[PDB]
């Protein structure tokens, strides 16, 4: 019944459910909590993340939800929201059609949950993974339901999206490396009448510091929901268990500073600022994604972005393995591609925290990359792609504006029109393998047909030409070939995650094209 089991119904588990169900993989997700967290948690989704979400129709509703928060421009430090304001303060179009999406996680997760359900994912909230075993043929997961009933779920694979203290990662005996836990926090979600203390003021984030509380205060778009994130110090013997119902009510009222405002405490969750990355992201039939694979310091919000990109990398790979169109070795490329990105991103998170806290060395400032380089400029060191002979390999990340279709990088964004309606290369990706060819590459259609039939895998062919007739994509400024680093007779094979798999810079005469594409796609698919 269930081919992939997902543990965790937070951002990465739900992203995995959407991407898997998009690729028509039967999915069961278990989440111990009775629904999605109301905590805002990570709030910034970079353009690359938005492009990923675009492929499953989540970017549009997420942008709609984000416009509600767009007036929240002011960052402030205050004694309390009602009291003294200490301080306050407030072009990618050639690279990406997406902008930074400023939407709290508690608003993105319902959109993902809704889309996974639409696509036919089975989501079980109030369901706890107790333990699992795996064998040559599959995974057997003990799940305890909301009624305390147990049952054993049999899946082909298990994706562990079960967060930083992942009992799955620990049960596999996967260790982690990195600088470790930097500070311990509690996120306190509450309802309150914010409008009565804000008046016309709208904040992105408020730093609260008075004698009774220090922490970070946020209010939602409706002005009815907030979150106070406070530190505790274990070397004073303080712990999560000190954050009682009464203690949470005291901290929030101290942060608001009014007492006429009625506060309803919803829930408290622990959260650590940490730099910890799993030594391996794949163990036989278990894949580890998101916070379970990498705890990333929050400065820059790279963690949430990195986890959605993990879900996107692994989901089509499971689909092809489960379809028998790929060898099981294709799953190991999830580890190959994503672990180095995870470890690099965790270190970039640590640099950003150092720079932000004004404790960075000049070397740390020199090492710190733009968020666009960190999230859109990746070149995987190796994995499910064929590198260009002779080509100087790329470093793990570059200025994404400098990328020109190198295998292991994001297939570049080129603006197209189809029947006068705007399109881009990115719209062609996300469903299946795609072969793009230049104006002089009409013969690559037959090569795509030959490769597709040989390997029993779909290949969508699009010649990209600056005239193109009815129903075909027009390259309206003739930039496709230069952007994809090929000649007008060349072709580029793009994976279902929009990463370049292979290219031919030049034409290939007769059946040579078909033979070369079949060989390349056979390597990519571990066959
Ligand atoms: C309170 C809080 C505040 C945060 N604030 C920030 C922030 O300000 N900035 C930032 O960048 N990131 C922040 N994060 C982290 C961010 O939310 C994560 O990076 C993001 O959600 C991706 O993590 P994930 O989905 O892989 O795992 P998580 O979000 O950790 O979710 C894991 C899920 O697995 C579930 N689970 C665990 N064990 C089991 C089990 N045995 N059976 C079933 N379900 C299980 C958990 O209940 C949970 O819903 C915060 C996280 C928390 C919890």
């Amino acid at each position: 019944g269930t081919r992939v089991l997902i543990v965790g119904g937070s951002l990465v588990g739900l992203s995995t459910a959407v991407f898997l169900a998009h690729h028509d993989v039967p999915v069961t997700l278990v989440e111990r909590h009775p629904g999605t967290s109301i905590h805002p948690r990570a709030v910034g989704y970079y353009p690359r993340t938005a492009e990923l979400l675009a492929t499953v129709g989540v970017e549009a509703p997420a942008k709609a939800a984000a416009s509600g928060f767009e007036k929240h421009r002011t960052r402030a430090g205050v004694e309390s929201l009602a009291g003294e304001v200490l301080f306050s303060k407030e072009e990618l179009a050639d690279l990406t059609p997406s902008s930074l999406l400023l939407l709290p996680q508690d608003r993105l997760e319902p959109i993902l949950r809704a889309r996974a359900e639409e696509l036919g994912a089975e989501l079980r909230f109030g369901a706890e993974l107790r333990s699992f075993t795996q064998d040559a043929d599959g995974v057997s997961a003990v799940v305890r339901d909301a009624d305390g009933g147990e049952s054993v779920v049999r899946a082909d694979y298990l994706v562990a999206a079960d967060g930083p203290r992942s009992t799955v990662r620990e049960a596999l005996g996967i260790g982690r490396e990195g600088r470790g836990v930097l500070s311990r926090h509690v996120s306190i979600a509450f309802g309150a009448d914010f409008a009565a203390v804000l008046g016309e003021r709208r904040y992105s984030v408020v730093h609260v510091q008075n004698d009774r509380v220090t922490g970070i205060l946020v209010h939602d778009d409706t002005l009815t929901e907030g979150t106070l994130i406070v530190g505790y110090d274990p070397e004073k013997g303080e712990g999560l268990d000190d954050f009682t119902d009464a203690r949470c009510a005291e901290l929030v009222s101290a942060a608001i500073g009014s007492d006429d405002v009625a506060v309803t405490i919803r829930s408290r969750f622990p959260w650590d600022m940490a730099e910890l990355v799993a030594d391996a992201f794949v163990s036989d039939r278990v894949l580890v994604a998101g916070d379970a694979a990498h705890q990333i310091p929050p400065t820059g919000g790279y963690g949430a972005n990195t986890g959605i990109a993990d879900a996107f990398n692994l989901s089509w790979k499971l689909a092809h393995v489960l379809a028998g169109t790929a060898g099981r070795a294709l799953l190991d490329t999830y580890d190959e591609e994503r672990r180095p990105v995870g470890l690099y991103t965790a270190r970039q998170g640590s640099l950003q925290l150092a720079v932000r806290s004004r404790t960075a060395t000049e070397e740390q400032r020199e090492a710190a990359h733009d968020a666009m380089r960190v999230t859109m400029g990746q070149a995987y060191p190796s994995g499910a792609f064929v590198a260009d002979a002779g080509a100087d390999p790329l470093p793990l990340t570059s200025d994404p504006r400098t990328l020109r279709g190198e295998p292991g990088t994001r297939a570049p964004y080129v603006v197209l029109e189809r029947d006068g309606a705007p399109l881009s290369t990115l719209d062609l990706f996300g469903d299946g393998f795609v072969l793009l060819v230049g104006a002089d590459g009409g013969s690559w259609a037959e090569a795509a047909g030959e490769a597709a039939a040989g390997l029993g895998v779909g290949i969508a062919f699009h010649r990209v030409a600056p005239d193109a007739g009815e129903g075909r994509p027009v390259d309206v400024h003739g930039r496709w070939a230069e952007a994809y680093g090929v000649g007008a007779a060349g072709a580029v094979l793009v994976r279902p995650d929009g990463i370049v798999a292979w290219r031919s810079r030049d034409g290939m005469p007769g059946g040579a094209g078909g033979r070369a594409l079949t060989a390349a796609l056979r390597t990519v698919l571990a066959r």
